[PDB]
């Protein structure tokens, strides 16, 4: 019954890659939004002093995005899979590449 | 409520993340499982002819899986994604980025 588990494999990744694609896909699409959202919004609390506050530590959270970072370092964990699937630039040497280096002679 | 917004969002969006690049790494390792398992089937049908041709239909249909080709472009779909978010290595102006070999000496 190897036929039923290739099948079963094969749609499972299948179904994995391609909603992978496409939830990355709308990532980059909603911090296009939401960067336009908090431009707007700041022109409209730039009126009131009391949403000047609400807005200045608003753009102060998103500077120190710890979080915001995190999505970033997500990109990389993706590229070195990508080195992986792909080396080219391999460095990979069959020799002991350590380089080491000793000198100084003593008694 | 915003605050139920905002946490629904992370939520959403973090974990989608960090699955996104977990469903990535069971990828390569399946495609290494098959790739072993193709090379010791085939040596196990080499000692009977009835095997042996089946196995000779099945590594030609492996050689030209179309679908292992699909999962490689799906890949090629992310890289562009990288670039899309944070070029760097790109350089696109309304000016001409192309040089040509001109002269260009100091006269």
């Amino acid at each position: 019954m190897s036929i039923v588990s290739q099948t079963r494999n094969k749609e499972l990744l299948l179904k994995k890659i391609d909603s992978l694609i496409e939830a990355i896909k709308k990532i980059i699409a909603e911090f296009d939004v939401v960067k336009e959202s908090v431009n707007e919004l700041s022109e409209k609390a730039k009126t009131d002093p009391q949403a000047a506050e609400k807005l200045n530590k608003l753009i102060e959270g998103y500077t120190y995005g710890e979080e915001r970072k995190l999505y970033d370092s997500a990109l990389s964990k993706i590229e070195k899979l990508i080195e992986t699937l792909s080396p080219a630039r391999s460095k990979s040497q069959s020799t002991m590449n350590q380089r080491n280096r000793n000198n100084r002679k003593i008694v």
